């Protein structure tokens, strides 16, 4: 159940903040740092610390951290608690062991990540929004590779983190304004539609290996063009026509016309007849003990 932790326990938990404990990407002066820690029951947990002046009112913090508490789900790194006191502002998820998608994605050491296992993340996440969305949280900010997170089992799941601002204003986001989708400057809010665009560009990244602007995607998704577009790493792994239809759903998700775009629902339909080596547990097609 959610609950309030002190500061002298997150603190405690997380040795003083200590640096060499940030898990997130921007180390410890951005807007989005995570700090792993260890409470005193032995769990291992994710701390993030929110900057000065993000969330000054901690009536409207604690109610929107408590919404994101209800929510519970095997697809995502769930929201354990929330801190408030001293003019911090923290929140506690389960801790993903594991690290990130763009850990894997981006700097594999042995081997590049299995097309099955790229087609399972892709679901799983596809998968977690659809969850969020039915319990009223449609909105996400700032999913990329960051928060794609591997759990003891190896399985993936979607940060909660995201389902909050990093600032109440909503100015504080991280992504590059080449990655946003194209109603987000001239509007400054998310909506869920926006959240599809930015599946788009995971997909985008999944497909690739590489982290590639959409409006650079563009002629080489027109043409399909699978030797520019797809990931060498995966040669041999999937059909032509399975990687033209995946490139074919980005298409749809990255629409700078919001209507056009797919809904979760249609996401997960369209990922589940593509899936490969349902029966293979995660530690062994990701490759960790």
């Amino acid at each position: 159940q959610f609950r309030e932790f002190s500061i002298e326990t997150i603190r405690n938990a997380t040795s003083g903040f200590a640096a060499e404990n940030i898990v997130s990407e921007h180390g410890e002066r951005a807007p989005n740092v995570v700090y792993k820690g260890k409470l005193e029951n032995q769990r291992r947990i994710a701390v993030k610390r929110f900057n000065r002046k993000s969330w000054p009112d901690s009536r409207q913090f604690l109610e929107e951290a408590k919404a994101v508490g209800q929510l519970r789900n095997h697809r995502m790194a769930n929201l354990l608690g929330c801190c408030y006191e001293d003019e911090e502002r923290l929140l506690i998820a389960e801790f993903m062991p594991n690290e990130t998608l763009a850990k894997h994605l981006f700097h594999w050491e042995s081997q590049p990540m299995k097309w099955a296992m790229r087609l399972r993340v892709a679901l799983h996440i596809a998968q977690a929004l659809e969850y969020c969305t039915s319990k009223g949280r449609a909105l996400y900010h700032d999913l990329n590779a960051y928060r794609v997170l591997f759990d003891d089992d190896a399985n993936p799941r979607l940060s909660c983190f995201g389902l909050m601002k990093n600032s109440r204003d909503g100015k504080s986001y991280s992504t590059n304004l080449a990655f946003t989708p194209p109603e987000y400057l001239r509007t400054g809010r998310v909506t869920p539609e926006s959240v599809i665009y930015s599946f788009g560009t995971l997909l985008l990244d999944l497909l690739s290996g590489k982290h590639i602007p959409p409006s650079h995607a563009l002629d080489l998704i027109r043409d399909r063009n699978i030797q520019m577009l797809m990931d060498s790493g995966l040669e041999g792994q999937f059909s032509s026509d399975d990687g033209t239809e995946l490139i074919r759903l980005a298409s749809r998700c990255l629409q700078y016309e919001p209507r056009e775009r797919p809904n979760p629902k249609s996401l997960v339909s369209a990922m589940i007849p593509l899936q490969k080596d349902l029966e293979i547990a995660s530690h062994q097609l990701l490759g960790v003990p």
